[PDB]
């Protein structure tokens, strides 16, 4: 009865109604414009909350859902790579969470370009990528990680870890196992790189809008909203935060997409059932 249909059917109509209210009307004030016609939005109907948008060059939106703070965006366009590693350095982030496939990315018709696994240089940016270790996720899926430097003149040297996930896992308790082993492995990975900027007093642990593990698969709102969901749930903090509960806060922090398949939903619900967490607010 608390996971079963009539559970998930009221979770789906409330969850529902949310993306209508959060639906895009043209110009809308709640969301990022693009300037001049430029590209800022990888798919028309996914876009970006203007409250909390980390950069107006960008589809990022800062999201913090119970205590866990995170930034969704975009697998960033090529022409917003420059601004995009801007964000990356600026954020002093602990780790680059990317979800898209390797068969996907170098696929050249769908415009994700190599920026994590090679080296390159965009704008006055430099940035270098050096291979580190591969952790296996279970079911034969493997996340390469990678050290991310970027460089730019009179601007501090950045490192960035990078955790990629090569290949995705079926549907079923594959995925859901697979998912929890990457928000453990994600967590792991940005606490050791927070701790190492406070052992070195850096002001970036005081300011809320920094330090926060970046994560994007290719329109930032099915697996990326899946992993942060994960990560909210793997944080002791967030307890007895529900299931519309979080996926309410990520659709109203970045769009009525969040979870946009039933599928990642589904993922969700079994998570938080492995947990006892409720699924809905009384």
């Amino acid at each position: 009865s608390p996971y079963g249909p009539e559970a998930r059917a009221e979770l789906s109509s409330r969850l529902t109604t949310l993306r209508n209210t959060l639906a895009p009307a043209t110009n809308d004030p709640r969301y990022l414009q693009a300037c001049g016609g430029e590209k800022l939005n990888r798919f028309r109907d996914i876009q970006c909350r203007r409250q909390t948008a980390v950069r107006a060059d960008l589809n990022a939106n800062y999201i913090q859902v119970g205590n866990t703070r995170t930034i969704a965006c975009q697998y960033p366009l090529q022409s917003q790579l420059e601004s995009h590693f801007r964000m990356l350095a600026e954020n002093r982030t602990p780790v680059l969470a990317v979800l898209a496939s390797s068969s996907e990315i170098a696929n050249q018709r769908f415009g994700m370009p190599d920026y994590f696994r090679q080296s390159g240089t965009y704008g006055s940016i430099t940035v270098e990528s050096k291979m580190t270790q591969q952790v296996g996720l279970g079911d034969g899926i493997m996340a390469d990680m990678y050290t991310l430097t970027i460089r730019e003149a009179g601007q501090k040297t950045i490192s960035v870890p990078v955790v990629h996930v090569t290949t995705w896992p079926d549907f079923g308790v594959p995925e859901s196992e697979v998912t929890k082993a990457l928000a453990s492995l994600v967590d792991q990975t940005a606490e050791t790189k927070r701790n190492m900027y406070e052992s070195k007093g850096s002001s970036a642990v005081a300011d809320d809008s920094k330090l926060r593990p970046v994560i994007h698969c290719r329109a930032g709102v099915g697996r990326t909203a899946q992993l942060i969901g994960a990560m909210c749930m793997n944080d002791s903090r967030n307890s007895q935060l529900s299931v519309e509960d979080m996926v309410s806060q990520m659709r109203v922090q970045r769009n009525g997409i969040m979870v946009q398949k039933d599928e990642q939903l589904d993922v969700l619900i079994k998570l938080a059932e492995g947990q006892g967490r409720p699924l809905l607010n009384s």
